[PDB]
DNA sequence: TGCTCCCTTGTCTCAGT
DNA sequence: TCTGAGACAAGGGAGCT
């Protein structure tokens, strides 16, 4: 995501009952859930099969208010990405065959993006193969997603629903916006700048319209020191933590490459409509029971009323 | 002071309110007074307003008296060098001065005009040989005062307690603190808040980088002083077992040493920062001072002559005063 | 290879002391 | 050359007048 941006877009959010949500077909971004169950469910070092456990709460859920789901997994990470990031527990090939036999035996379709899953989600809401994307990476906004559904798997009445139109409306930010904000504020293809939080990141891309114009306001300054004496609070202020900072802006300022990564990301134009099948009772007790031990018996009580 | 000391100290206060200091004899610390109001004190335009020590004495003369409080002024005599040297690097540090690799004056005048301004209200006042706030110390040290009234958290440094803080705060009240109560409730005493100053920074050492108040406290209460916190920081330097052997704290701690990039050398803790607080230059001199009443007719002039009052507008605040 | 929340700290600026 | 409070931001660790 882009580091501060759901605070941003926060005050944009709208409450929806889970209930509304029956029949609604749901692009489910899974990218990293196995890697969370495995950090986040320890004992008194790692879980053994928390990623089974992890996906089969979450799929109940989804199927208890009868939302359609299409999982959706990364397939490898973009160069931009990789070299961001390049400044114990591993998701290893089985964990991702295991919790996919289980979708698969749920009924439950799912896709491997050809890279980001974030990015691929976007897609299949544009080429109208899901209704609503469901993930908590703010990254999707900025690949063009819109109707995102976040805090899902929270244990909540509700659910947090962000679009497009809202952020443009209540904070003018539109997709060019998002994507400059992201090389003030950072994400996982940016480092973005430091000393810009939200706070003063939100300002510059209010008071300057643009990167561009931001750069050559900073150049411009630091060159002619007469035209700092006409310069505001917001600007005197915001010049002094810069050099403070040592930020430097130059050609690469802004990204390029940036830019390409988040408007053409490269997805699956793909558009075969989903296959929804239902969940088989049969393989879901054999799959319980060999990975978890469960006993038939366990895995009928909460199965059953799902069916 | 020491930076963020009074936070530290804060709750151990006693609110007092101005009443109950009728004919208490106080050491007033008017060190950094008339710079104060230079900086305070300011044009529409942005120039420090003319003659603002003459009215922010006058003002602060006239609460003290207000409440019969019995003052005595205390002012600086020389700088000390450690003083001297960090006070520049902080002026030039802020300026914008890179410190690592990439990745309005007071003049003499000003000063004898204030003195001249305390005479002619009969109050008496001192230079300390060094540091105002020493010099303090030492009054109530001698029973020469019964108070210290001061903002500046070094009076404990230098010996201080009865410390009244805030006193010129437009308030309804003033904020005490005594050394005694900052033992019982903090476990600090003189030597231990010597060497918090060289955690947390002062006018007498940079402190350092990543030591704030909450560090800064557990430090002197876990190692109990500076010599066990650098001796169990260069023990554990290499001893990859005994790391793991780390408590929480010490774990956390040694980390943040590390991840500040934090040296202590063969300076640490200084004995000359130690010096400069145990044995200030002040004067022990045991005479008592003399209080005399406010001259009318010559604050009449004064004020006439520095700012231009007529002697009626004088009197209509000096007249209920006396 | 993750996340958000909370805690602590650094830095700056305006108004007051 | 001041003080003090607040706003903003960086970073770490725990737990999912
Ligand atoms: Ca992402
Ligand atoms: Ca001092
Ligand atoms: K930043
Ligand atoms: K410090």
């Amino acid at each position: 995501g882009v580091h501060s941006f759901w605070d941003i877009a926060g005050p944009t959010a709208r409450p929806v009952r889970l209930e509304s949500l029956e029949d609604k077909r749901m692009a489910v971004d899974a990218s990293i859930w196995i890697y969370q169950f495995l950090k986040a469910v320890r004992d008194q070092n790692a879980v053994k099969n928390s990623h089974i456990t992890g996906f089969f709460r979450r799929i109940c859920k989804l199927l208890y208010f009868g939302i359609r789901p299409v999982f959706v997994f990364d397939g490898g990470v973009p160069v931009l990405k990789r070299e961001t990031i390049r400044q114990s527990d591993e998701v290893t090939m089985d964990m991702i065959k295991e919790v996919q036999e289980l979708l698969s035996r749920f009924g439950i379709p799912y896709i491997t993006a050809p890279m980001e899953a974030e990015a691929q989600c976007a897609e299949l809401l544009q080429l109208n193969l899901v209704d609503g994307i469901i993930t908590d990476d703010s990254d999707v906004f900025l690949f063009g997603g819109t109707k995102i559904y976040k805090n899902m798997f929270h244990e909540k009445n509700y659910v947090e629903f962000y679009d497009a139109e809202s952020i443009l409306k209540l904070l003018g930010l539109d997709r060019k916006n998002m994507i400059e904000l992201a090389q003030l504020l950072g994400s996982d293809y940016t480092n973005g700048l430091k000393g810009m939080g939200p706070v003063s990141s939100i300002e510059v891309i209010a008071e300057f319209g643009n990167l561009k114009n931001f750069k050559d306001w900073y150049n411009n300054g630091q060159f002619d020191k007469r035209k700092q004496e006409t310069e505001n609070k917001f600007e005197k202020d915001l010049r002094k933590k810069l050099v403070n900072n040592e930020i430097i802006l130059d050609d690469d300022f802004p990204s390029v490459m940036v830019y390409d990564a988040y408007m053409r990301p490269e997805v699956d134009h793909d558009t075969t409509p989903f296959v929804w099948g239902v969940p088989d009772l049969d393989m879901l007790r054999s799959f319980m029971k060999t990975q978890l031990g469960w006993p038939h018996e366990k895995s009928d009580e909460i199965l059953i009323p799902l069916i």
